[PDB]
Parts: structure tokens; sequence; C-alpha cells
RNA sequence: AUUUCUACUAUUGUAGAUCUUUUUUU
């Protein structure tokens, strides 16, 4: 079963040595020069914690309450196809963050309409507006818990006593940066205008002014503030990127001035700088004034021009993303301009402006002469269009000499106007039949004035087939309705027909659209050759230390890797590794270079960091990681086991108040060493041939379908057993491992720890002693654990008990382990939830007169059970189930939303046990499948059920908010489950990436066929079922739960690991 | 006590887990 793909793995390391007391010293023999390495970095590393937790408080209630106004606010827009329309470079970053193939689109400001197109059974658009949807449930979630953290913090800090309630700032700072990553990923999009909405001059005030003032938001401040708490952040307790180092020394020779002065020839292709330095020094409201005042047609027309400012004087277009930033660096630093003097002009080329907001804004300082000519002509033509059928509140004089002025004739007196009148007047009244979620009664009215519009129509010229387009629409008031309608759509965008101004247009863009793919171009080259910004190699020294050696990589001056390469020599005692590879292409280079050589180069100004870890620093030195294994495997020199050239180092503040002793007291450097699995045994599988794979759908079935046919014929005929998996009540996850005739196998002896003390404090040791035998193992409090002997048992860590203070080794151990008593209440929660589905009025009782603690739990004892441990209602979360309580209430007040009330039902409050559980599960389900020597099938369940049906719209990669099941008993018995599909699903997919890269000894084994990682949960929905509805995937086979029972084993929840292991056995025997 | 996570012990720590361009049009 060898891997014939190529892995790739990211090891890190620490840089930052502890010195201290009860760890053993490492690094001595070049120590010296370490220190000053540190205290080097220590001077760029700049950090000012002098945020008093009162104004960072502030700043993040601040921030919250922006945050809430803008996802509000765009929660309602996301799903608008037909206004949204992204541009071309932000749509190829959507289809590589969303998982679509771009196609290939034609126009450059690409309508989320226009993606008619089809992809795998859903539209283009579809995809998009999943993405986004799923980023705004993410956004909910983590307000949610930023908002209930900052709340407990602030009333820690008013009452100065309560500091119990202070949360950890650990999980503030990183809660905080995943919310942030989350906003931003919308908010940075729509702020330099990527995400546009370009009929925004003919929308009217009324029903949809929330989407014009969502248009012309400025979301500078909101962006600014987050900016704000990222740095107050990163000043206590947060990453911030060091370095990047490379280790190939051709990759570090490289100038990155090649691309210069071609650059500088497209810049003064766009006249950029002379408009630069027309702008700089304006406010926004100056540079709004000044583009107002500008001559619009003239300006147009004048071909000597730059072509931004014929654009803008056309057409609000911004310029891109990716240009932008670079491009202000690169004009203010050569004319010694303030660099955001001119980020912010060219922030002001392509702010939206609405005609018709301004003029409701103020009816005096209005005037069509400002806005662009397309802007203004839209605004003219669509309201004079409207003036004929409805009264609206603009003056038609002024529209009218515009339009006046662009044709030379009376427009308004024109049949082909008129006949547009009439066609958007029937769109209209088309629209509100069409819009089924809030159909009226009052049709008939409608209908009249439809036949009326259509009986007055004059056509102006002889137009074929229209009186079909006519009958065809009257006979619905259903696919010839569509296509008559969108016939109908195009005659009437084509009666503008004016034409010249667009046929100018089409050669402004196209040259405003080559100049900048040729800057982005040449920009993307040049940020691949800055990227590096040092040569780093490897050094060893007597004791195996490994420290990294690196130098800068200075543009401003000649570098010094060739320093450091003629002090490397053949006869030394410090061993030097550096890797050379191109892209069998791989070498790890060693030489040595002496003690007086480090001694210069570190005096010279180089860094010297060593590589810490547990396991690599410890006083015996003995690999127990994966990640230390794998870097002892690395330097043994091998090309099956590659180190990738360059690496990301970092570094992570100190945060306030914190022992030195702790991690979270020093300022911790972090190495991010990076790994490739790169098989030698014939052709392996590249990365881009997998990506290719990937992207291809008949591909993936081949694939998958001759995967399990290897695992099939390689273990069909040999004796193996079935390992199935099942969720529980009480039971976390719970596993059988059947024989392959259907008798229960296996008798597991569990283990319990007990920390024996020596008379020499140095060799005290855990004693394992076992237990308990069992043959259905109970998931839940379980792990793999070493004996001091070299064996590898199962231990159940509930067995033994902790110390409530840690550090105390002369009292005596008394308290609960806490993942006990998290699980034991998440069996609570579950029990108030499905005490809720069935009795929510009595669940709602609870809370008559605002009780007390005591008064809650008295009444708590009287719907929920008892858990049944030795402590009766012990650590009931009254906390946690008061706050789900009142939430229901605020819900069920606002109306009786019963989608609202699922969130609540199902908050999968298993959410925060999920990394620490899954990780146990994984390690036991991984020593018993290579316990029974690899020959075992796994056994899971298929959740695909929660995910609807076919019709619906979730196609598997992104977590439904809620259950999609239909049936409603079956979606109640699986909402009493400890693992709610979030948490459970995450078991499944660590599973299937835990068995795609098994690692048995110095080798690497795949028993799932090229699961791709980032697609959560598509890969087992598109599988194909076998005739008994399972799906095999490799050794695994996902069961459906419904169609999993049968008579009870002869031999509670433990019935149900049986039962799933029991039904793959009897398909299995059936499939052969 | 940690590259980091979880549960710990006080064992100079332990156990599992850990990555080219292309406008106006529905």
């Amino acid at each position: 079963f060898t891997n014939q793909y190529q892995l790739s793995k990211t090891l890190r390391f620490g840089a930052t040595l502890k010195e201290d007391e009860k760890k053993c010293k490492s690094h001595e023999e070049l120590k010296g020069f370490v220190d000053i390495s540190y205290e080097n970095m220590k001077s760029s590393a700049t950090i000012a914690e002098s945020l008093n937790e009162n104004e960072l408080v502030k700043k993040c209630e601040r921030c919250y309450s922006e945050i809430v106004k803008f996802h509000n606010a765009w929660e309602k827009i996301y799903y608008r196809t037909d206004q949204i329309a992204v541009y071309k470079d932000f749509y190829r970053q959507l289809s590589r963050k969303a998982r679509f193939d771009a196609g290939k689109q034609n126009s450059q400001l690409i309508t989320l309409a226009s993606l008619c197109g089809m992809y795998q059974g859903a539209k283009l658009s579809r995809y998009i507006t999943n993405y986004w949807k799923d980023n705004i449930t993410r956004q909910k979630s983590f307000l949610k818990d930023f908002s209930q953290q900052l709340h407990q913090y602030t009333r820690a800090l008013e009452k100065s006593d309560k500091a119990h309630t202070k949360p950890n700032l650990i999980n503030f700072n990183k809660t905080f940066m995943v919310l942030a990553n989350l906003v931003n990923e919308i908010v940075i999009p729509l702020s330099n205008g990527a995400i546009s909405f370009p009929n925004i001059s003919k929308l009217e005030d009324g029903e949809e002014s929330h989407l014009i003032e969502f248009a012309l938001n400025d979301y500078s401040q909101l962006s600014e503030l987050i900016g704000e708490l990222k740095d107050a952040i990163a000043t206590n307790g947060g990453y911030t990127p060091f370095a990047k180092v490379t280790l190939n020394h051709y990759t570090a020779e490289q100038k990155p001035h090649v691309f210069k002065n071609d650059i500088d020839a497209k810049i003064r292709e766009l006249k950029l700088i002379g408009l630069v330095e027309t702008l700089k020094g304006k406010s926004s409201e100056q540079i709004e004034e000044y583009f107002s005042n500008l001559d619009k047609f003239s300006t147009y027309n004048d071909r000597n021009q730059s072509v931004i400012v014929r654009t803008q004087c056309f057409k609000y277009k911004p310029i891109p993303f990716l240009v932008k930033h670079q491009l202000a660096k690169y004009i203010s630093e050569p004319n010694g301009w303030d660099e955001d003097a001119v980020a912010k002009v060219l922030d002001a080329v392509g702010a939206i402006r609405s005609p018709a907001h301004d003029y409701a804004n103020n009816q005096e300082g209005f005037d069509l002469n400002h806005y662009p000519i397309k802007v203004a002509f839209d605004y003219a033509w669509e309201q004079l269009a409207n003036s004929l059928y409805t009264t609206v509140t603009f003056p038609q004089e002024m529209c009218e000499k515009y339009l006046n002025s662009i044709y030379g004739c009376e427009v308004s007196k024109e049949p082909v106007f008129k006949f547009y009148a009439d066609l958007l007047y029937i769109r209209k009244n088309l629209a509100v039949l069409e819009h089924k979620n809030n159909l009226p009664s009052n049709q008939e009215e409608f209908i009249c004035k439809i036949n009326n519009t259509f009986e007055n129509i004059v056509l102006p010229y002889k137009i074929s087939q229209f009186e079909t387009y006519k009958k065809d629409i009257l006979a619905w008031i259903h696919k010839k309705y569509t296509d008559a309608k969108q016939q109908l759509g195009f005659i009437r965008g084509g009666l503008k027909g004016y034409t010249k101004l667009t046929n100018e247009f089409k050669q402004i863009s196209s040259t405003y659209g080559k100049t900048f793919a040729e800057l982005r171009d040449k920009f993307k080259e040049k940020n691949e050759i800055t990227k590096i910004t040092h040569f780093g190699i490897i050094i060893e020294d007597k004791n195996r230390d490994r420290y990294l050696l690196a130098s800068e990589l200075k543009h401003e001056q000649i570098n010094h890797v060739s320093t450091i390469l003629n002090k490397l020599d053949k006869s030394s005692e410090f061993i030097t590794y550096q890797v050379k590879s191109l892209t069998k292409s791989y070498l790890l280079q060693s030489d040595t270079i002496s003690k007086q050589s480090i001694a210069s180069l570190v005096e010279g100004g180089c860094l010297l960091l060593p590589i810490i870890n547990q396991d690599i620093t410890s006083k015996e030195r003995k690999d127990k990681n994966q990640f230390s294994k794998d870097w002892n495997h690395i330097f043994e020199g091998s090309k099956e086991f590659r180190l990738h050239p360059e690496f990301a180092v970092s570094y992570r503040t100190p945060i306030e108040g914190y022992p030195v002793q702790k991690r979270y007291g020093r300022l911790q450097f972090v190495c991010a060493f990076n790994a490739h699995i790169v098989p030698q045994n014939g052709e392996f599988i590249n990365l881009k041939k997998q990506i290719e794979n990937f992207n291809d759908e008949d591909v993936q079935k081949r694939n998958v379908t001759e995967f399990n046919k290897k695992v099939n014929h390689a273990l069909s005929d040999k004796e193996y057993v079935v390992i199935g998996i099942d969720r529980g009540l009480k039971q976390l996850a719970t596993l059988c491992v059947l024989d392959k005739r259907g008798k229960i196998l296996g008798d597991f002896e569990i283990y319990k720890k007990e920390f024996v003390r020596a008379e020499k404090r140095s060799e005290s040791h855990w004693e394992h002693t076992q237990a308990e035998t069992r043959h259905i193992l109970d998931l839940s409090n379980l792990r793999v654990e070493t004996t001091i002997e070299g064996k590898k048992v199962l231990v159940d860590q509930s067995l033994t008990l902790v110390k409530k203070n840690r550090d105390t080794p002369d009292e005596e151990a008394t308290e609960e382990n806490k993942q006990k008593i998290k699980l034991k209440q998440l069996s609570y929660i579950r029990k108030l939830q499905h005490k809720m589905q069935t009795n929510e009025q009595d669940v709602l009782d609870l809370i008559n007169n605002e009780p007390s603690d005591e008064e809650f739990k008295k009444r708590i004892e009287g719907l929920i059970s008892s858990f049944g441990e030795g402590q009766k209602y012990a650590d009931l979360p009254i906390n946690t189930m008061r706050e789900m309580i009142s939430d229901l209430q605020g819900v069920i007040a606002r109306g009786n939303n019963q989608t609202e009330k699922n969130k609540i039902i199902e908050l999968d409050a298993a959410d925060n046990l999920k990394q620490g559980i899954v990780a146990n599960m994984i390690g036991i389900v991984n020593y018993i499948f290579a316990k029974y020597s690899y020959k075992a099938y796994i056994s899971l369940e298929d959740l695909s059920r929660a995910y609807g049906g076919a019709k619906s719209g979730y196609d598997g990669r992104y977590l439904p908010s809620t259950s999609q099941d239909e049936d409603v008993d079956f979606k109640e018995q699986q909402n009493q489950m400890l693992a709610g599909l979030g948490t459970y699903q995450f078991f499944e997919m660590q599973l299937l990436k835990k068995l795609q890269k098994i690692q048995s000894d110095n080798t690497v084994l795949r028993f799932v066929p090229a699961f791709r990682s980032a697609d959560n949960y598509r890969n087992i929905l598109r599988l194909e079922e076998t005739k008994y509805k399972s799906k095999p995937f490799g050794v695994v086979h996902f069961i459906d739960p419904k169609f999993t029972s049968k008579k009870c084993p002869v031999c509670g929840d433990d019935n149900g690991a049986y039962h799933i292991a029991l039904k793959s056995v009897e398909n299995l025997i059936q499939m052969k």
C-alpha cells in the first residue's frame, strides 16, 4: 500500500533558548554567539505593550460594534447576484479560494448574473454566493464568541476584585485574529473596489436604498480600527513575520533590479506621475470636487490624455488590487513624496457616486456634468424612461438637455425611446409577479397594465417575431416564458444604439488593461525575488545541536552570501548543511566551518538561531514526536525525505504578567521548515498532476474505483477484521472490532496511571497497571500511552485523579480530570436541548423571575435527569444553560422562526472539546488499525443525510449551520448525540487525513485514495454507493446511519458500534 | 514546564495529536 504521491509537511521548531532550571542546557557550544544574535533581533522586534487593558477593551468594543453593523448590512446583499459584479483579478482569487474552474470570461467586470455557465451541476454564481454565505456564518460564530469574551473581560475590569472572570488572553488574541481575518476577507474587496455594484446609477431610492447606502459606504474607518487592534494584539502575544530564509545560494544571489526600467516604461505609458503630482495634497473631498469639475466630453475625446483620466471621465473604474499598493510605494520612494499621500490619491480614482442619492441629498448642488458620461447617461435615460409612467422627483429639463446634447435631437420624442419606456414598464410589472417570495393579491391590475402596455407599443422599426414574445408573455400570465422575456430584454437593451462613445471606450479599456497587466506581471515577478530576505545554513556542533546561521540579503548593499560560503572548508568541527534543488533534483550538501569563522560572521552582523524542541534538547534526546523523528530523518541525507529550501521564521512577543518560565512569558521565535516525502520507487504522481486530477471529476471517479479495486483484491482473500466506529448518547464514540465472519473479536486491556516518586527525584516515573478488560472501547476518555518498558497500551484517563493547583508535589490528587467534566457538562447541554425540542414551554418557564443560581439548579433538577455519576448534579453548567435558554427566549420573542431556533437546539456544544478529544480518538484508531497489521476495514457513519438532498444548495464543502435532514424523528435522534455534526465530521476528516499518510517505520503507507483535504465533505457525497447503500473509500466504508439496525448482539449505545461493524461485514461478504 | 494544541506530572519533564487583453447589451 505504498504511497505513490508526493506529500508535504511543515515542521515547526522554536528558536529562543529556554534559559531555566528544570530544563536541560542545550546549544551550549555556541551559546555565546546565540545570545548576541538574540539581543540583535530584539533590537528589530519592536513592541510597546503600553496599551492598558482598559484602552484595549475600549478599542475592542468599538471594533465589535462596527463589525456587527457591517455584518448585518452585508448579510442582505451577498446573494444579490443581479447587482454584484467582481473584477477579473478578484474573480480569479474567488475561483481559487472557492473551488471552481474560472472558465474564460470575455469581460473585465464579470457580473455575477452573467455567470450562467454550469460547473458540476451548479452555476458559477452559486459557488461564489455559497462561499460568501459560509464566510458570513463563520463571522456569526466568531462574533458571538468574541462578544462573550469581551463582555467577561470588561466585567472583570469593572469589579476589580472579580479578576477570575478575565478571559484567557491566549484565546482572546486567537479569537480576534480569526474574526479579523474573516471580516477583512470581505471588507478589503469592498474597500478597494473589486466587488462592485455596476447598476448603482439606474437604481431608485425607496425599496432599494439599503443597497445604495452599502455601495457608497466608507470602509476606511472599520479597516483602520481592525488594523489598530491587530497591531495591539501583535504587541502582546501575536505572531509577527520576521524573515524568510533560503538555503540555496542560487535563489539568494538573484538581482531584483532587473525589471526596474520596464516598470518605469509602463508607468510613463499611464502618465501617472503627472496625475499624482496634480492630486497629492488634496483631501478626498477636494479630489471629488476636482474630478466633478473636469470637462467630461473634452477630456474623454482628447486622445493625448492618460487612459486613467479618460476612463474616469467615462466610468467609475478603480485601480486594481495587485498594483495599487506597490505602485504607491514605487511612485513615492523615487520622488520622495509621502507614501500615504499617494496611496490616498490612488484610492481616490474610482470612488462611486450615485446621481440619484446626490439628488435626494440636496436639490440645489446637483448637476449632471459632474458624473462620468456613462453614469450621467444612465441616470438621465432611466429617469426619463420612468417619468413616462410614474411621477418621480427629478426635473426633466437637465436630463433632457443631457440626452439632447449626446444625440443632437429631442430624445424623449423619438419612437424608440417610447418603446424602451414601454418595455421597461412591462419588465417592472413582470418583476412583481416573478418575485414569488412576496406575491400580492391584486394581480388583475398588473395584468391589465401589462396588456394595455403591449397593446399601445408602436414598434419603431420592423422587428421580427415580437408578437411571438407578446403572446407567450400573455399566455403564461413556463420555459417559453423565460425565453420570450429574455429576448424582449435583448431588444430593450439594444435600443440605445452613443455607439461612438462605447466604440471609443473599447480602445481606452484595451490599453488600460494591457498596460496594467504588464505592470501586474512585472510586480509579481519582482515580489518573488524580494520575498526572500536571508540566506541560511544549518549547523551541527559535536552534540548534534543544530543552529541556523542566516545572513541578511541587503538589497541596498552587497550581500554576505559569498562571505558565508568562503568559510565553509572540509576540515572543521562544526558541520554545515545547505540544500541545492531545482524545479531526482535534490542534494543536501555538507561541509564544515570552524568556530572562529562563526565568530567573525556573527560579529559581522549575521544571525545564529538555535533550533529547539522538547525532544531535540532533552537530557536524553530520544525522539518521540513525529516532528523530531522527521528532523533526525531529513539530515540522514536521503532523497526520499527532502527539505524544502526556504522556510519562514517568525516570532511572538511575551504577554504581560506571565511568568518567564511559561512560553507565553518569553519572546519566542519560530522556524517553519518544510519537508517533502517524494518516492523514488518509480514515477511518483507530481503535485501538479494531483491538482489536475482534483480539478477533473471523472479522473477522481476512475481513481477511487481503481483504488478500492486494489484494496478489495489485496485484502479480500486474507484474514481481516472490521473496525466499526459509532457515535453515542453517553459515550462520545465507540469502537468494535468484528471478525470477517461476524463474531466479536478483541479483548482490549485498559490500564491506569500512577506517578511513583523515587528516592532520587530525577528518576520518578508513571507506573501503569491493568485496571479493566473490555471488548467495546469507550473512546471518550481513552488515550494510547507508552509504558516506561516500551510497550504501547490503552489507558483510561478518567480512572486517575488530578491536582487542584498544579506544581504541588507534596499534596495529594483530589480533583477530577478536566476533560471528563467537560464531557459531563456536554451531556447536560444535550439533555437541555432535547428537552427544548419537546418542551420549549417547560424550558422557558425556567427563568420566570430571574432565579438565583441555587433556585436555577433546583428548577433544572425537575426537567433534566441527573448524569448518573457519583455526585448528582455535580458540575451542572448553570451559566451556559442560562445563556442558551435566554437566547431561545430572545429568538421566540422576535417571532418564532423555526430555523433560528434550530440554530440553538443544534448548537454543537462540543466545539471546544473538538481539537482535544479528536486527537485521542485518532491515536486510538491508529493504534488498533496498526495492531491488526493494517489488514482491517474501517466502518464509519455517512453524514451525507445532514447535507439535504440533491436539490439542496449544499454541495458538501461548507458545513450547514443547521442540519438539512428531511426526517424529524431521525433529526431528533441525531440531536441527542454528544458529538454534533461539526465535531463528528471533524473526526471523520481527521481520520481520513490520517489514513492517507500512515508512517509505519521510516515509510509512508496509503489507504484512502487521493482525498483532497481542502474540500471537507464533498469527497464523501460524490462517492458511488454500492447496491447495499455503503460508499467505499479505500479501506473506509461510509455507512448510512438509518439502514444499520437489526437483532441486538447476543454476545445500549455500544450495540451501535457493533451494528455498524456487522453491516460492513455483511456488505463485504455479499460483495464477494 | 510544550514549535503549537489537549490532558497532565513537578520526572532538567510525560503521553497522544500536529499544513495576457476584450465595450455596450439580458
